[PDB]
């Protein structure tokens, strides 16, 4: 397999790298021969895995996940490790936190959390059905089309651990829970801290060196809303997604069938408002 | 050319090679615009409001002289971009690459005994003199020691007074590689707020020993999230061999102590049987001479 994927030159090029480091050696690439985008991620390959490759081809079909394309090994030096191309499609509008860094007062219309939320719940629902936890819910990793469409990326369950603000209480170790815990419930609470960060536009404890935040989200109540202005469904929707102990937490189905996410006679007039904001900028 | 300000950095420096490799921290090779000589310039695009926060932490800097073990910090500068304008921090230029390079190109991935005593002793002595100046350098592995072609040994400083190429960009926010960290930096239920220390850098230096001594550090086959939770909980870890001498075991447990207040100074580790009594000394730098040449070709 691996040694059967041909060398990218003269169908995708590198164009630049997006994201400016949150996720890596991504590169906005091209199609050679149309012109059409793509987002290329690029590693260096050392590493019959290569099963990344098997998640993304069986599981990123799905409306509310960004699509697969196909793979490329680079050829390398005697002499250098090769360079592998995942090739994914691309979300041009960009990611739902920059949309709410580039909102006056970092916050978003509460009908369009409710959208945005529910295309979410949408591509993790597809997600837990097979069995794969994304694991890494953040606004970071919700991205949108210039179609105003959502699409998760960046899934599948390395040696870096990222930014710990959205993480589940469960998924981190300590003395009373040793084994830390990834259940698809984990994805749900990373979900409502990524609908308080559309609501206030930072996750909670924000402020906290990394570390901290590691270390106080297990020790912590369940996480608010800061001001009083939202809905009572909205409220009760974060209050659904953060149930502390996770053996408690709705499940994906019956988060999607909370009013807040359920009850949305403003899609229509909401995905228009979306696109309008997208070119606006 | 001044540590205690961010200036643009046209007729100082400039780059040699193109910015394909992405701005977030990526190094690439430079000039000095006067002098002709070779730098290592860190490049990350900053926000306007990162750029504040860059004055500060410079105002944080700490003074501290040229030094052979370390690879010198030549400054901080900003360059504009379309009215994201870009970071760089620019470093003495070491073409031999890293020590995690020179495990890699080497035989079954483990470096003898005496190489791994001299390596150690010269990132000892680096930090001596950070540490004398009252800074910590808060990152040595492998990666972050690096060979000149004259086989010296240096450690990699980006301005590790104030941090700037950890505290800036877009994934400052990460809590990082786990495997280098000593117990008082991880949060923890007997250790609620991390205390950075000097002994911190010892800690990491034999965990750097071991890198040196298998190609890879303790814990290396877990996920990091529970390498991190190991880490404080855990005795603290040991050579898988046997084939070691009574010397470097007993460094690694002087390294190891797992509580820093109990961690001996950096002086008192210099002093260590396995770091002063080096009768191969001479050898072993021709060896690294050899070494570096065959490896470029
Ligand atoms: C123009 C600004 C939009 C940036 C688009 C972008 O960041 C995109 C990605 O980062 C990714 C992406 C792909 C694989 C991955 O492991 C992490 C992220 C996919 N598609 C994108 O469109």
């Amino acid at each position: 397999d691996l040694s059967s994927l041909r060398d990218p030159a003269g169908i995708f090029e590198l164009v630049e790298v997006v994201g400016n480091g949150t996720y890596g050696q991504v590169y906005k690439g091209r199609h050679v021969k149309t012109g059409q985008l793509a987002a290329i991620k690029v590693m260096d390959v050392t590493e019959e895995i290569k099963l990344e490759i098997n998640m993304l081809k069986k599981y990123s079909h799905h409306r509310n996940i960004a699509t697969y394309y196909g793979a490329f090994i680079k050829k390398s030096p005697p002499g250098h490790d090769d360079q592998l191309w995942l090739v994914m499609e691309f979300c041009g509008a960009g990611s739902i936190t920059d949309l709410v860094k580039n909102t006056k007062g970092n916050t978003l219309k509460e009908d369009w959390i409710a959208y945005i939320s529910r295309e979410i719940l949408r591509g993790l629902a597809h997600l837990h059905i097979h069995h794969v936890i994304h694991r890494d819910i953040k606004g970071q990793n919700v991205l949108l089309t210039e179609n105003a469409e959502v699409k998760l990326v960046d899934f599948g369950v390395n040696t870096f651990i990222g930014t710990p603000y959205w993480m589940a209480p469960e998924v981190i170790a300590c003395d009373e829970n040793p084994d830390a815990t990834y259940d698809y419930r984990s994805d749900l609470w990373s979900c409502g801290i990524t609908a308080i960060e559309m609501a206030e536009g930072a996750p909670p404890l924000c402020d906290m060196h990394p570390m901290r935040a590691l270390f106080l989200i297990p020790r912590n109540p369940p996480p608010r809303l800061k001001s009083k202005k939202w809905s009572k469904k909205f409220f009760s929707f974060i209050e659904g997604c953060l149930v502390k102990n996770y053996m408690q937490r709705p499940s994906t189905e019956q988060l999607l069938k909370h009013p807040f996410i359920r009850d949305q006679p403003n899609e229509r007039q909401v995905r228009i408002q979306l696109k309008d904001h997208i070119d606006r900028t």
